């Protein structure tokens, strides 16, 4: 089963056709003449020759001017000093926005297996503003299987070969599939040949005729999750940093760099619904693979994963880049990494951007280890001092370790409460915990083959290095941090609650707020909409500037 | 041996400190009362304390604002309403520039084995400009061993603590080195330590001394070459294509996008030359490593190095990306590849730029095979025909085959006219070529490495789709590139000579035009200084924008 789309008037909003009647009235032009001059010798036409890609749209533009001089003067008219076929193009383009709720279908049924494509007549955008367009496309061309275009295939909507064309790609017979237009002229074909079709006369009735014709819910269905991230799709990067660490990234979106700091024990992947979005915002995310985990290097040292360390080689990853700054956006440690990169280099932090994780200063006066010693949830810290020993029960089945933790608050099996006399973190919990109702098996079993490689002894060393970076913090006493900087909390994070970071104005006096209540701790995969809400509002205000 | 540059008054060109000078003149205030608030209770100074990196310099300006109401004071004086610390601050910061032929020396010492290093007292910038300095540090950083900071060793430049440390790091004895600076004060304690010094009054003098007690030749000497590209500090990308095909390249820079494709039979480090200096242009460069070679998937199949799969790969590749589009520049073949996307394109190509490679269009009448026997230097172009031959004698002896190769018109050690009767292309050539005079012994090692993957099949097929490139090519036979093109011809290049391109007008009205003479086919390699003269000229206002 399948389903074609065409762009304009389907999933596009002001139907781009639909101007030179919008333009007509304005100025009060003889009806229907635009309409009639964008047609002229039905194939010989320029429209059409533009549509096979024969011609460029810079092109098109005057010969379709030109009968601007030709369809008003057969009607004994006369036109406007400067008439710009051109000027009232690019505005119609660059009004066209996406048909949210096509797209939303489109997107179910291949999520409920479907082949679905776009078919297009489309010319070769060569205008000074093509990117606009090419943009869009970008946005549209990304949710579907195939995106056939006629001036690519040398082929135009109504020729029926485009057909047998597009039927011979989607490997299906007609009956097989739906064709949705907003034309009925190219449609008979379709029918003719086979296939369902259906005039998008207006979006809600489509879909009405479209849910129907698929028995599968379509109109007025659960507002659905942001866009996730294919591990296959996405560009993975690699620097060196030092000798014997190499470090793992991936990269999309272009703008603004945008570095993404995962938390424990997390990977890239954590990101996976902040990275199209934040692409999509305009911006060039470059979602860190954490000094220990995955793709990147894994030294046993435990010193070598102390913030210090952990931040010269950040900034180190910057140059090698050849980045002057980037704004850096943290969660759990990686909140904490972050933190210290506006303290100790303001310089390359051009945003600073941290979820659940509070900006804490140190007690020069009592040790961390006493000063942690001194709250309960931070039990389980205690029982990760010891090299080898949760490297162990953590290390010994992978699925079991993240379908455990990657849980929300209420799902929760475990109680990191009293642990080390518990003798271990999973001592009272099912050795076969049921999947979470925030992730699928698959995106289980990915953070599974992830820490197949290193293990969990690099991760395990971040919480390794408290008298360390906490001597470290000491230098920055005196510091305060007054660079843009955002504080996101969540309600029900158990270990790393809202309160912790109440006097952050103190050091950070222009520090802003979020918050998301009915949250877990991981909040990336359980309220990826607000968060990417959240940041891509600030973004544009306190970053990008 | 060693030698240590500090960074204002010495490689930073308007010394900060005088601007507490300059400004007093201007404003016509008590001579010296500036550099005299910037220096209140010696080490208990908000100055040193910035320095020392206890405050952040944000901090620091309010502290150094109010001594400007008792430096003046005491003087009995007076100032006016709004005296800004902070916009004389900015204003002599963004107007500091590198000293030129200082950095000249820092780079031939290392040239010529000196462990070079910066010692610099420095705030922690985190003004709303900070990005200004953190964008020239990198340049400057980056062309030293090392960077010690005043603000990030919690020492500064006086105290011979630092002086200690800085030797520490140097792993050298006092006598070994020479310490640069344009302060006295700052002198004393490498001098009163061991190490040779220098007062840099004026440059001119201070490199006088320096060449002499170096006995190396710093001044006045021969105009070098761009940076080149080490592959190992590089950011290496990746991304898969399709199915059998992942695509490699080198990323560095920031800003628009700029697609580097080179041409035969080289790699992404052909333009090692034009990445750094791009790079710092104010764009993002991204090296292809082209299909079939080096890093990149190289499958047999003739078929799938044809123009218009090579093309639809480099969209799928800025799709993948987050690109709306990207300049491509090309060389040699990689100038045919970009021709073609500008041509099939466009909106996907902001700016089209081809070295050596003209635009031709496709003449329907004579088939390509034919139409090439038409051309004597075009007669190697048949020996690459059979597969299996040419991949033979080339992938024989790597290193014999690029110190062939890559030679300059004169140096040339082939003549491609007459090969196939010749019976091989190296039939009349050395079997130890000389070394070229444009690359070292290491450059060709590294494309002796690089092919050693995938050989030189993958390449030779780009040179056996003739039929299908010009077919494919006749489509756009009624287009036109009306996209900002630059046409850029060399003098000796004897196969792709700038006769070629010359009716390239026809076909891109405002195409612009560089031509650089005594210069051969390795266009990069052999006169970089000119091509990212000419390539950012044309990139400021021709793309950019
Ligand atoms: C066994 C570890 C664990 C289980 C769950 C869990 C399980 C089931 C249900 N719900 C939650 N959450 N966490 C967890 C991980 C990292 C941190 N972060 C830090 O410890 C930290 C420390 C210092 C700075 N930043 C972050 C805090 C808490
Ligand atoms: C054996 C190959 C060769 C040797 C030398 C050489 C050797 C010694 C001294 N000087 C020069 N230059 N070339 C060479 C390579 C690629 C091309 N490009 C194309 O053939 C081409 C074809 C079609 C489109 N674009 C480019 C043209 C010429």
């Amino acid at each position: 089963r399948a389903a074609v789309f065409d762009l304009d008037g389907v999933l596009a909003l002001p139907a781009v056709f639909g101007v030179l009647g919008r333009t007509e009235e304005a100025l009060a032009l003889p009806r229907g003449l635009l309409n009639d001059a964008f047609q002229k010798g039905g194939p010989e036409g320029a429209t059409t020759r533009l549509m096979k890609g024969e011609i460029t749209l810079s092109q098109w533009i005057p010969l379709m001017e030109e009968n601007c001089r030709k369809c008003s003067e057969t009607a004994k008219v006369c036109l406007p000093k400067n008439f710009s076929i051109k000027e009232i193009f690019d505005k119609a383009i660059s009004a066209r926005k996406i048909n949210r709720p096509m797209l939303q279908a489109a997107l179910m049924l291949r999520k409920k297996g479907f082949t679905t494509a776009i078919l297009t007549n489309t010319w070769l955008d060569d205008r000074a503003e093509r990117d606009g367009l090419a943009q869009l496309m970008c946005e549209l061309k990304m949710h579907f299987d195939f995106l056939i275009e006629s001036c690519q295939v040398g082929m135009v909507k109504p020729e029926p070969q485009i057909y047998k064309f597009l039927l011979d790609t989607l490997k299906a017979s007609p009956s097989e599939v739906v064709f949705l237009d907003d034309i009925g002229a190219n449609l008979k074909p379709a029918r003719d040949l086979g296939m369902v079709t259906i005039l998008v006369q207006d979006t809600d009735t489509a879909l009405k005729e479209l849910e129907k014709v698929t028995g599968i819910q379509l109109l007025n269905t659960p507002a659905p999750l942001p866009t996730s991230c294919n591990p296959s799709d996405m560009s993975h990067g690699y620097v060196t940093v030092k000798p014997r660490v190499r470090l793992h990234f991936v990269e999309l979106g272009s703008g603004p760099a945008v570095c993404l700091c995962h938390g424990f024990p997390e990977s890239w992947y954590s990101w996976r619904y902040q990275i199209p979005a934040l692409a999509q915002a305009g911006y060039r995310v470059l979602a860190m693979d954490m000094k220990g985990y995955g793709e990147s290097s894994a030294p046993p040292e435990i010193e070598e994963y102390c913030m210090e360390v952990l931040c010269k080689e950040m900034v180190t990853f910057l140059d090698k880049l050849g980045l002057s700054q980037a704004v850096f956006i943290g969660h759990d440690w990686g909140g904490m990494l972050v933190w210290y990169m506006a303290l100790f280099y303001p310089e390359r932090v051009r945003a600073v951007a941290s979820l659940n994780t509070p900006f804490i200063p140190a007690n020069p006066n009592m040790s961390p280890l006493e000063s942690i010693k001194a709250n309960p949830v931070f039990d389980y810290q205690l029982y990760f001092q010891e090299p080898g020993v949760a490297e162990a029960e953590l290390e010994q089945n992978l699925s079991r370790t993240f379908k455990s933790l990657f849980r929300a608050s209420d799902e929760s099996v475990l109680s990191m409460h009293k642990v080390c006399e518990a003798g271990g973190l999973f001592v009272n919990s099912p050795e076969e915990p049921s999947l979470s109702r925030m992730v699928t098996e698959e995106e289980i079993q990915f953070y599974v083959q992830q820490f197949k490689k290193s293990g969990f002894r690099g991760p395990l060393n971040w919480y390794r290095n408290m008298e360390r970076n906490w001597k470290w913090a000491c230098k920055s006493l005196g510091r305060k941090i007054l660079i843009p900087a955002l504080m996101v909390t969540a309600e029900k994070d158990f270990v790393l609650v809202p309160q912790m970071s109440q006097h952050m104005e103190d050091w950070i006096p222009h520090l802003k707020r979020g918050h998301i209540e009915d949250c877990g701790h991981w909040t990336q995969m359980d309220k990826p909409t607000e968060v990417n809400q959240i940041l891509i509002k600030w973004l544009d205000s306190d970053a990008r500037n």
